[PDB]
């Protein structure tokens, strides 16, 4: 089965809810051992994986310190990293604060780079292959509004996905990204609660629905598998048609 | 509950006698789809591979020199996966490029791709059935290349149709996506691999440091044809060793 | 030493009787180029505008229903700027889209654009002369739209040719670039502006909050035809009010 | 003349050398008053503009403090901003330091956002129109190698160009970017000195030459002018054909 992840061991950040939860569940169903990284205990995610017969555990980590994972990989045996943890801050750009800039950059971009660096340093030292899946955004391609640090960060994530593939593809680490469309999770709750903005989003989705977190799992399994061994530096949009429209 | 399984599905793969089409047909059959191998000549080698793997496949002889050749191929036929892989390329200095080398490439790579997809979707839409289309694009859907103006124009056109048709049919349950292969080993690329200077220049621009294999394209075609990709619509997935990143 | 001046240059603008082609012809002439206004019918309104501004222009009658119609238009004619603006669009559900609506759009928008550019460049390359090509692309070189499959495929194809021809001819001093207009006020877009719901939906997706003017496209065509853009090759410049950013 | 900048007043950052110098010279030749912002006196740039008969002056500012321009716009009358100041740090990504991350992000991305914010806050308060031209990069589109903070930053600059156009286009501030190709300046000196890397770059440029700083000036005049009033959120590559190839 070229889509099996048996024998792999994944770290999924932001794994307690939303996309990270669905990805952790999907990787475990595909056969990976999954460590569910989160800043609070991923009780529900672990319950779901346990009920499904999968193999998972927790890691508590807080990327407000963007170097928080510096020692997480040494002798730990990870060979899939899903960089899903992320935050957003919404304000008019003319009054956007330094705090809302820095805190978003720290989690979404800086912590993504240094966590990936520590993961790859271990693989490269051990002479092993592995996979990185970054969670990008439609705001890696378009600008959106009122989220300057988020759009800048998510564009940056696409940039790092390309550069790190350029440097590491020949060393056996595939680095790719998924760009989800508009998915119903805590990240988008404020948009969904705004009737006008919600309608404007919905009518720009050719599939005619908001995504569900489970819609992102299949691409994460794929990009972590041998069926994607020649995929490097790609940004795959899983968006109901948004970028086509 | 295997989201990559194609059990119960029925695929038509064009250009299925060789190269990427052969590998895609073999991969779809191994994932559980019944596969009809569309080709100009009997795709016996492809059918033999599938039969040895225990899969279910048959041939359809079709020649896209008539770009409307598939107009009646889908009525009551049960297809719900279409892979538009047949394609050709013609090389000459653009200042001298002939009308024939323009027209013949457009006919197979772009016009036939549209009209074959139209007939496939007509049948699904008429019956309320879901389905999947996977178009084979190229790096030359994104970059220009040289000396192949009808091929670059056609492969850019394929990316455009992938987006428009997704835009029009996503809500009707027809996923339309594309794979853009990079440099993959097939019989048609042996001449590039045999030219030492050209091969070196190609490899220097591939981060992975190797040509792809046809099975790498087959894996992506199974993914985009499966429930694992149900919310993927209008996407162009590059399977390229890093080429476009570099 | 005005890098935007086109004094001494000679341009052919297709579709020059109306809309964007008319504005581009007027803008190039105001920048100092001699302009030949190519059109199916006498471009008298365009010529009158240019004559009142004190510019130098004349007509060429040409019909791209024959996509090779310009094959002999450039020999010894002195053109060193070409703007490929002529284009049409046909709308129908993609599942019903006709071969005629496919072919006629491809012929004008893509095949004629290639062969007209080929003839223009043949003359420059044969003589060692520098020159400029500006292709008129579309938002539908980037996104899909709906119900216009031959137009989206053709305009994606135009972006591809812009890249390939730049790739092949940049070192010979022929700059090949494109402008992708967004939603611009011309006679051909009056029906969209007249449909209140369609117009509202368009405006909601334009950050600038307005339709563009044909003169906005003319300004970009003068820039890309000038020494101010000498290192710009293979670019597709969107002039779109913010559409693609949004 | 739709390309004239008479009556406009521009701030050009990084104006002492390289692309910023050429842009400042080009804007002044088009008729703008140009303030040449730099961390050291832009003696040569001012001499060139003076010889050409243009109107220019200096502003000393150091974006190692990314908020350094917070008070630069109040009652100053700027209505063109060219965000050109930028740095690069080259190292293998597996050993890339936090310092080389943060310092590049500070100048190339964070300072770009907050300088633009202060410029726009003044325009919007005064009810005036204006123009922003950001200097992006080929590494806003591709990954490159060994420059993770630079690629992430320059992707981020493209993202901000789109988002700020989305928010401000209707308020009369055009925000666009130029993505130069490989141009001979101090930024690329280390590449040009490496014979192998230099050759690999050159042979990927269809025009057959490295750019010169003067090749970037015309696009900056254009994007600052009335001839570009409907151009918003665009990233114009001025690259000798690189992205086509
Ligand atoms: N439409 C969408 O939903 C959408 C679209 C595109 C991309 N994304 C991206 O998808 C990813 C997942 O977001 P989501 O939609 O699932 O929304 P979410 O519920 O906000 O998920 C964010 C996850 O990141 C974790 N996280 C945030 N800050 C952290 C920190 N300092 N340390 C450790 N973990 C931290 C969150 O933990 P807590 O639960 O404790 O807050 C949560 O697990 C994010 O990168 C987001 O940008 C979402
Ligand atoms: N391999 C690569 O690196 C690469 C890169 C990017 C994209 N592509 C694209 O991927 C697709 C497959 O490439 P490949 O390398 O496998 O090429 P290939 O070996 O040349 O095979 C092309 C296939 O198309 C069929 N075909 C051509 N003209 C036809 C016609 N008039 N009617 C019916 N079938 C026709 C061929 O049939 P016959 O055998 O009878 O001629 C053959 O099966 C093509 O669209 C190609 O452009 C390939
Ligand atoms: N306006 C927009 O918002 C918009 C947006 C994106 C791209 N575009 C593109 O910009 C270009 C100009 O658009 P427009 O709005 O000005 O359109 P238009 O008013 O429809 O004008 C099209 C021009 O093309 C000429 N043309 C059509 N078929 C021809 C043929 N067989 N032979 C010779 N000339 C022919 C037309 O001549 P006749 O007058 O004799 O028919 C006319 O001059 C087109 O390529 C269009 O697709 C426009
Ligand atoms: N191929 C290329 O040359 C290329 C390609 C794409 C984009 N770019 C971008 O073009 C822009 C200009 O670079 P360049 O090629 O002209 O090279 P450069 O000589 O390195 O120019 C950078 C300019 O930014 C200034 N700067 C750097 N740090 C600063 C700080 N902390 N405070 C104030 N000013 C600071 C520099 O001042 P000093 O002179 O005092 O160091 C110099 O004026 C940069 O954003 C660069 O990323 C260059």
């Amino acid at each position: 089965n070229p889509f099996s992840l048996e024998g792999r061991k994944a770290l999924v950040t932001g794994a307690n809810t939303g996309l990270g939860q669905a990805i952790a569940v999907g990787l475990a169903a595909a056969g990976a051992e999954v460590v569910c990284a989160a800043r609070r205990a991923p009780d529900e995610t672990l319950d779901i994986i346990a009920k499904d017969g999968g193999n998972a555990s927790a890691l508590l980590i807080d990327f407000a310190d963007p170097l928080a994972a510096k020692d997480s990989f040494t002798d730990a045996g990870f060979d899939i990293l899903v960089n899903n943890a992320g935050i957003i801050r919404r304000a008019d750009s003319v009054e956007f604060s330094e705090l809302d800039w820095d805190e978003v950059m720290d989690v979404n971009l800086k912590a993504l780079f240094f966590t990936t660096q520590a993961f790859a340093k271990e693989l490269l030292a051990k002479g092993r292959s592995g996979k990185v899946v970054n969670i990008a955004s439609l705001l890696s391609f378009q600008g959106g509004i009122r989220v300057p640090s988020y759009t800048a960060a998510k564009h940056g994530v696409a940039g790092l996905t390309k550069l790190l593939a350029n440097e590491w593809a020949a060393k056996g680490i595939n680095v790719n990204a998924i760009a989800p469309g508009y998915i119903e999770t805590n990240n988008t709750e404020a948009l969904r609660a705004d009737a006008a903005r919600n309608k404007a989003i919905l009518e720009r989705i050719p599939a005619g629905r908001w995504g569900h977190s489970e819609d992102i799992a299949g691409a994460a399994v794929f990009l972590s598998s041998a069926a994607a061994d020649y995929v490097h530096g790609a940004i795959l949009n899983v968006d109901g048609g948004w970028l086509a429209r």
